[PDB]
């Protein structure tokens, strides 16, 4: 049931999603190692992913949380990088998509810097780079992002350099206390508490 309409560039939609994705590029402390070395993308597409049932299952879950939590979603907009990016689209958020060997157990993880996202589009730590040129770094090879809008409810922190969430708590935060530049990163363990609103194609590019 997944249809994906694409985006004018002329609409504010469009613009308002590649602003938060160009935006949020920061340096990595791999040096570009699992991403590739770039400060910005060409952005080539913007698709809405529109799922009816797909959508119902996340408000219903949604509701659920709010009501557990003084009427407040705590829904954010958040990137996800995969290599089941079409998986996820068209089946939805669930337990193949967790992450085993995350640093807050196995759940689903998303990130507000849209760089940490693209470290995983072609595996942990970029797997092998792109299939066609095994390039972690490739600059000619599509790549797809996720811009997700997820449900955090009571999110437990962790200060920081399918499982359970902690007792009381919907989500993890995990919050950076090293590198000053980094955005937070966030783990949800129950599929339904994100939708996989925007598909984005692109490239990086690299630096003049
Ligand atoms: C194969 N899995 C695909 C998604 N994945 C993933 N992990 C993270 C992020 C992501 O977008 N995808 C952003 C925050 C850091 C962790 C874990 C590995
Ligand atoms: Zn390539």
């Amino acid at each position: 049931g997944t249809i994906l309409i694409d985006l004018s560039p002329d609409d504010k939609e469009f613009q308002s999603v590649e602003e938060e994705m160009q935006s949020t590029v920061r340096e990595h402390r791999d040096g570009g190692h699992a991403g590739g070395i770039f400060n910005r993308y060409n952005i080539l597409k913007i698709q809405k992913v529109c799922n009816k049932k797909l959508w119902e299952r996340y408000t219903h879950r949604r509701k659920e949380v709010s009501e557990e939590n003084h009427n407040h979603a705590n829904e954010r907009m958040l990137f996800h990088g995969s290599p089941f990016v079409n998986a996820i689209i068209h089946k939805g958020f669930d337990e193949r998509h967790a992450y085993i060997g995350g640093m807050f157990g196995a759940g689903i993880y998303f990130a507000e810097n849209s760089s940490k996202s693209n470290q995983y589009v072609y595996g942990i730590g970029g797997g092998t780079g792109c299939p066609v040129h095994k390039d972690r770094s490739c600059y000619i090879c599509h790549r797809q992002l996720l811009f997700c809008r997820v449900t955090l409810g009571k999110s437990f922190l962790q200060f920081s350099a399918m499982a359970h969430s902690p007792p009381g708590h919907h989500s993890v935060t995990g919050r950076p206390s090293v590198n000053g530049l980094a955005l937070a990163e966030y783990v949800i363990y129950r599929g339904e508490q994100a939708y996989p609103e925007y598909l984005i194609t692109y490239q990086i590019m690299r630096p003049e």
